[PDB]
């Protein structure tokens, strides 16, 4: 069997793509599967119940898009579409609920956050951050879900808040150590981190994880390839960065964290270079 891959949808590379690849860290291998309907970059990608969904981005034109593809029949299939167009989304996944954060519509710059349930193909709004955030980083951790960095229309931000679903309300927490938007946000091992970024003049290579119980940002081994706009996950306890931009050139390559060494690897390279994919595990 081909048991847990790496999918990546969308991107950028000279316009907004429609590639849906997977990735087999057991093999090296790549898979080519079906291409999305409408081609988007800066969308974000989720898992629930064995299905990947792409929610967002923009196409080449801000897309409200969320849209649903099978593993076992290698097919897309539309979802009822979020309240608002939503470019830079961040994405997470609390009890089987997509929560779609903040992104952009234009020149709007969304503080809101709707919640997306697959028993029902419905979607709520729910508390709105205290801060608006375009190319945010979203992780889910201890139930609750975390809004990190981003581009608030003004600043560039280094702040994080935090969002309880049993209270529906937001409290900020402990700033980071840098200004990141277009980060990678994950969760390894009961600690959010945040990969590379843009802190509003040069694309980061920096690594910063947070450890819930201390409030305090500590950076940890920094990445080979400087990078934002990048598509992060986590797999059999390793955090894998594909593509972004470096601030010249669209990269290919994906490098994997480990965190029982604090090294980056570079573990395989994409079949093209690309950045504002969406990538989920499953
Ligand atoms: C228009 C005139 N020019 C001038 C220069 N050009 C340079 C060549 C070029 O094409 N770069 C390029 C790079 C990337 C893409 S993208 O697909 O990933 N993407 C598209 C999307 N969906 O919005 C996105 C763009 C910007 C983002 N950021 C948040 C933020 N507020 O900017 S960021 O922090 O990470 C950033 C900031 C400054 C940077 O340096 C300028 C580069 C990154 C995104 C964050 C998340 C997801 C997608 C993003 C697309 C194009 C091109 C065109």
């Amino acid at each position: 069997k081909v048991g847990r891959l790496i999918y990546t949808a969308g991107g950028y590379f000279r316009q907004s793509l429609s590639y849906l690849e997977a990735y087999n860290p057991s093999d090296g291998t790549w898979l080519r599967l079906a291409d999305l309907q409408v081609p988007r970059s800066g969308l974000a990608g989720c898992v629930v119940g064995g299905l990947l969904y792409a929610v967002g981005g923009r196409n080449n034109t801000d897309s409200s898009a969320l849209d649903c593809y099978n593993p076992m029949t290698n097919q897309w299939s539309p979802c009822a579409p979020m309240s608002v167009p939503r470019n830079r989304i961040g994405v997470g996944v609390i009890d089987g609920h997509i929560y779609a954060v903040g992104g952009s519509h234009g020149c709007i710059h969304h503080n809101s956050v709707e919640r997306y349930e697959p028993e029902r193909d419905e979607w709520h709004l729910v508390a709105p951050m205290l801060t608006r955030r375009i190319g945010v980083g979203v992780a889910v951790l201890n139930r609750l879900l975390y809004a990190v960095g981003g581009f608030d229309g003004t600043n560039r931000l280094n702040s994080a808040e935090c969002y309880y679903p049993e209270r529906n309300e937001w409290r900020m927490i402990t700033a980071m150590n840098t200004i990141r938007s277009g980060a990678g946000v994950c969760v390894l091992h009961n600690c959010i981190y945040a990969a590379g970024g843009y802190d509003g003049q040069d694309q980061l290579n920096s690594v910063e994880r947070y450890d819930v119980e201390t409030e305090t940002w500590t950076f940890v081994a920094p990445m080979k390839h400087r990078r934002s706009a990048l598509g992060i996950t986590v797999h059999q306890g390793r955090i894998y960065v594909l593509g972004g931009y470096d601030g010249h050139t669209f990269l290919d390559s994906v490098e994997c964290y480990d965190p029982d060494t604090d090294t980056w690897s570079e573990v395989t390279r994409m079949t093209s270079g690309r950045s504002g994919v969406g990538v989920a595990v499953t």
